[PDB]
């Protein structure tokens, strides 16, 4: 089998871009069956307003403390690289909103076996469909959309039953060092930061895969120590 341990937030647009080029990564992949892939929590600002009413280009022109021109235009590169991976991306609906809640609704998903599906619908609703991440309506609706019980998911969200597992997942990604989503690690060994092509991804899966599956040696010909 093959571990992939991915790190992302859903307010995050590079997220999405990186989701794709995996995917597009695992399809080129032969042994694309034995990878199993793990999402992570991850708050690009754990300490976010519930829901921060400004635009998203000038939240990144503060963030990132450049002119509101710039910050449109790394909006507008990150739409056309969207487009390239099949999304449409709307920053002009963009709600920025703290992810703390929607993340332990994917925990609720993962519970179910529907973690991907859950993560996916997310990130449209954010980058796409100017969707409130922080509103338990939203998130509910999210859920049902997705095949989950929407009062059971509900519940848990209200409950707050995988606020721990979020903050482990923030805290196992600050303990490796990891300060920028997506971040990919393969095998529990090999680390990928950022939205990187689908070749780069396929040479990591396939120098994975044949660390484990190396070619067999040639044997020639009193004893040794086994292990039972």
């Amino acid at each position: 089998k093959i571990r992939v341990d991915i790190w992302s937030d859903i307010a995050c647009p590079w997220c999405y871009i990186g989701k794709r080029r995996f995917e597009s990564a695992l399809g080129q992949f032969p042994q694309r069956d034995q990878v199993e892939v793990v999402w992570h929590s991850f708050e690009l600002d754990p300490s976010a307003r519930p829901l921060n009413p400004i635009a998203m280009r000038d939240g990144l022109a503060m963030k990132y403390s450049i002119s509101p021109a710039q910050a449109q235009g790394s909006l507008d590169h990150m739409t056309q690289t969207a487009a390239q991976e099949g999304l449409e991306y709307h920053f002009d609906r963009v709600k920025l909103a703290n992810t703390f809640l929607a993340h332990q609704l994917i925990h609720y998903a993962a519970e179910q076996g529907q973690g991907d599906a859950m993560k996916e619908r997310l990130l449209r609703a954010y980058m796409s469909e100017g969707q409130n991440v922080n509103d338990l309506d939203t998130l509910q609706k999210l859920a049902a959309e997705v095949g989950l019980d929407a009062g059971a998911a509900r519940a848990a969200l209200e409950a707050g039953t995988y606020a721990q597992a979020v903050r482990y997942d923030e805290a196992q990604a600050q303990q490796l060092g990891i300060t920028g989503v997506p971040f990919f690690v393969l095998g529990g060994k090999y680390g990928v930061s950022g939205a990187q092509a689908p070749e780069t991804l396929l040479g990591a899966l396939s120098q994975v895969w044949a660390e484990q599956h190396p070619a067999p040696l040639t044997m020639l010909g009193d004893g040794q120590c086994a292990v039972p």
